């Protein structure tokens, strides 16, 4: 039990009569010592006023003798949320939720989510799509295509200089690719009002036909399609479950979805919603289950492979001799020495049900008040997430995705709604942007600066620090000091290691995880471009 206001009277000691400030930290402690509730969130927010009150002292008497005495009970406020969190666990709800949104879901993808289904038979799946936009990765490839060709067409004398930088291929595209997409988001505003009610795919299929040469029949019989595999496949549709019941975050979900093409950051607003209302498991559709422990505990490490590229071979070992998912790459696996290989073979052939090779998630227990996610290189990665429905952390990386975009869009709006070109755009919005660092910001700042070339232009990666892990490392950092919204705080190693996904229970080097992971840095800068100008006409 936290010190009681009588000990703390002891220990805060002044030669000074009680401040009101110091009158308030020992109501707040009072109160706090005797709450009766059993609500593990109404616990926390007690602990949080109270921290915040004891802030307010120490940050208004910066020389009381009382701080020393603050300080520690501010190191036993850290502990009591530790405490409360690991006070009470239950399992998550047994959902699994995937998200696929914007076209046609791989047959690839219904592949992975197959096997969490066969090894989960007790999880209600739910693969998560928009009914409204399934032509929205068709248009993002349209413009993307004919704004390449453009690039090269207007570059085609200074492509020929040995020297050529092509950055100002990926810059001069960026600009055609802008002025692209402000056409169909203009042509959008002006039809979304009409009397007709039109969809989202209603529009893009209008403009793809009018601008893009694409045929109407073509396009609708994409959409119908799409539409009948994802229903067909676990598909619940965020418009009709109504998963959005906030606008400012249907205006974020659709800026990325509308504006910018970013299905990534989309995404990475549904997968927050989903685990808000109802709870359970989030996976990314390149994740497996995990495979048992001692499977291969018979078979060591080559010194030569590493440890990643070790994950990756127990799986194309197990997908060469039980083939689960259809033509998975043994590319690695294919250079083991013979003895290696027949000692995987033997393993995996002598098991007879998938049961014997990737293990359960049984029950999944956490505290009411978390989130686990993944980790990749020590670093929180939100390809696989676990929630209680409602929970205080998620509604935490909730917040921390709203201010990033509050402060986004309040330095980003007036640059667009300017209607100048990419470079004066840019320009208005940076100037903006930069005029409002201060030491606390200035990195998110840099991180998000390049924003509207997400997706188009090598090393812009902003999502990262709006809808992506970076939202998540600052909720994290909220939780355990009972903050609100910091911005490039992050916990130490030792406080986040117990919100991690547990190892045993996911496969997360596998080959689409591999395909599908960012990669857009220079170096694919220069082969994309060098296949462009191989390919232009």
């Amino acid at each position: 039990s936290l010190i009681s206001k009588e000990e703390l009277i002891k220990l805060a000691y002044s030669i000074r009569p009680r401040e009101n400030e110091y009158k308030t930290i020992l109501t707040n402690l009072d109160e706090y010592n005797k709450l009766t509730t059993n609500n593990n969130e109404n616990k926390y927010l007690q602990l949080k006023k109270l921290n915040e009150s004891i802030d307010v002292f120490m940050n208004k008497y910066k020389t009381s003798s009382r701080n020393r005495a603050l300080s520690n009970l501010k190191k036993d406020i850290l502990k009591e949320v530790i405490l409360i969190k690991n006070s009470n666990t239950s399992p998550v709800e047994k959902n699994l939720h995937f998200v696929w949104i914007g076209g046609e879901v791989s047959d690839i993808a219904l592949e992975y989510i197959k096997q969490w289904a066969d090894i989960n038979a007790e999880y209600n799946i739910k693969l998560w799509y928009d009914s409204e936009a399934f032509l929205v990765n068709t248009l993002k490839k349209a413009i993307v295509e004919s704004s390449t060709t453009e690039a090269l067409q207007l570059l085609e004398e200074e492509i020929q200089n040995p020297q050529f930088d092509n950055m100002k291929f990926y810059k001069k595209r960026m600009e055609f690719i802008y002025d692209r997409q402000k056409r169909f988001i203009n042509y959008y505003k002006s039809q979304i009002n009409k009397p007709t009610v039109p969809t989202i795919d209603d529009i893009i299929k209008s403009h793809l036909v009018s601008e893009y040469n694409r045929d109407e029949t073509v396009l609708e019989s994409y959409r119908t399609n799409s539409l009948r595999k994802i229903n067909s496949n676990h598909g619940i549709d965020i418009r009709a479950n109504s998963l959005f019941t906030e606008q400012e975050l249907l205006n974020i979900y659709s800026q990325e979805l509308l504006n910018r093409g970013n299905l990534a950051a989309a995404s990475d607003i549904v997968r927050l919603l989903a685990l808000k209302n109802f709870g359970g498991v989030y996976l990314d559709v390149d994740m497996l289950p995990g495979i048992h422990s001692d499977l291969f505990k018979t078979i060591s490490r080559p010194s030569s492979i590493g440890l990643d590229r070790w994950e990756m071979i127990k799986l194309e070992a197990i997908m060469k001799y039980k083939k689960y998912i259809n033509n998975y790459t043994s590319e690695n696996f294919d250079k083991l020495d013979q003895q290696l290989k027949d000692n995987f073979k033997l393993i995996i052939e002598s098991k007879s049900e998938k049961s014997e090779i990737f293990s359960k998630l049984e029950n999944l227990n956490v505290s009411d008040l978390e989130i686990k996610i993944a980790f990749a290189l020590g670093s929180v990665i939100n390809q696989a997430l676990i929630s209680k429905q409602g929970s205080y952390l998620t509604n935490l990386v909730i917040e921390q995705v709203k201010n990033r975009y509050q402060f986004l869009n309040q330095h980003l709006n007036p640059a667009i709604e300017s209607d100048n070109n990419f470079t004066d755009t840019t320009k208005i919005f940076h100037d903006s942007l930069f005029n409002s660092a201060t030491a606390e910001n200035s990195m998110f700042l840099t991180k998000i600066a390049p924003y509207l070339q997400v997706g188009f232009m090598p090393e812009a990666r902003s999502t990262i620090s709006l809808s992506g892990p970076g939202a998540y490392a600052s909720a994290y950092y909220d939780f355990i000091n009972l903050q609100e919204n910091t911005i490039e705080k992050t916990l130490k190693a030792s406080d986040l290691i117990e919100f991690k996904f547990p190892e045993n229970n996911l496969s997360q080097l596998t080959e689409q995880e591999i395909n599908s992971l960012w990669s857009f840095d220079q170096a694919s800068a220069k082969y994309q471009f060098e296949k462009y100008v191989r390919d232009y006409t």
